């Protein structure tokens, strides 16, 4: 009840205000409603996490741009930031060979204990962590591939003129996750902000297994579109 | 301190991976006493648990080992085909319906003049009577007025609008992020109220270019998931 009209002010003093603008402090809106003080933290971090609002970890919390959109699409992250008025840049966390346990085994179709090239790069906008995503491919399907991402810029251009792979179909999962310590701190959120936790099992044109993804996406910051037919 | 949440985590997870589901996780007290870390701790490495689908919170009895997430491919598609192969057979309950006042963006997704009446349609979704999802669609009230009597007389409001309008879904944009379980929504879906969700806002299209619903739905992130096939 006092939360209902208290979260309909906050929403309505978005969409109005422009980003930037300091949201009044969690104490003062709970004598400014004489609404609890807990109430406050619900619709603020419901905000938060709906994208009206966002915490700036030194700073305070503040009146948030939109959400970033990328299409749920086997599609360029760099196209989509720079089209929407964003400089993308990339961030290569690790690069190394592992060893799969059974079910990684499973996923890229080779036995337990198989060598992995694994890739983990941190994915940034304006400079703003929005996501780190982890790739793994067969190291013996892709012999030197670690070698020779040297000279690419894009993994994808990389397999399909170097091993004449051309991703053709992925299975995609989208699901809620929350932020784990190492999470929250390559991205510098708070443990645990919900995030969106994507899969990608990908097949290419001759349809075997080329690669596994893990990728999460901030929730406050990211959404992801997708366009269906029928 | 950092390690007494990773062992604490790494326990419950190996926990997941040889138990079956349904065995019961020891109460939060327990599980501070028995791992001797701060109860803030175990709280997280539960809640971590729980979102990721591992653990499944049961409000009045606890906490147990889970089935897997729920899923269901994005597309116009059935609902129901889909969920009878997992082994879970769809139910609906109209929560609510009736006629609303639109806003400005409602009245630009819905292309009528501000002010125009909206029905609004709301169901909730089951999964072996278990609540999974709130689902509130929008159309424009001067367009379809013949809409809302007729919806009794039809299992989906789709098929209505095909009986009665000439009109069918042609092509849709869906929107997936994520948001927290409002007190309504905790409620009715038997959840707790900060629980992360899957919120999927689509708008759909009848095949001559014309906007024909806006809904809004929330997904229990804990129990659901979404699969796209990306070509």
């Amino acid at each position: 009840p006092k939360y209902y009209r208290l979260k309909k002010h906050l929403l309505d003093m978005t969409r109005t205000q422009t980003p930037g603008t300091p949201v009044p402090p969690e104490r003062t809106l709970a004598a400014e409603f004489d609404t609890s003080r807990t109430t406050v933290r619900q619709a603020l971090q419901e905000l938060v996490v709906e994208g009206r609002l966002e915490r700036i970890q030194g700073k305070g919390t503040f009146v948030a741009k939109p959400k970033v959109s990328q299409a749920l699409q086997l599609t360029s992250y760099t196209e989509d930031m720079r089209a929407q008025g964003l400089e993308p840049t990339s961030q290569l966390l690790d690069i190394g060979y592992i060893t799969a346990d059974d079910r990684l085994a499973g996923l890229l179709d080779i036995t337990a204990g198989g060598r992995v090239l694994r890739i983990e790069r941190l994915r940034m906008a304006n400079g703003e962590p929005m996501a780190i995503e982890t790739t793994h491919l067969s190291a013996k399907r892709f012999p030197a591939l670690r070698r020779s991402l040297v000279k690419y810029t894009s993994l994808y251009t990389a397999l399909a003129e170097v091993y004449d792979v051309h991703l053709a179909e992925a299975e995609e999962t989208i699901e809620t996750s929350l932020a784990t310590p190492r999470e929250a701190g390559l991205l510098g959120t708070d443990v645990g902000l919900p995030m969106l936790m994507l899969s990608r099992h990908s097949q290419d044109r001759t349809g075997q297994p080329v690669e596994w993804v893990r990728s999460v996406y901030r929730g406050d910051r990211y959404k992801f579109v997708a366009r269906l037919k029928r």
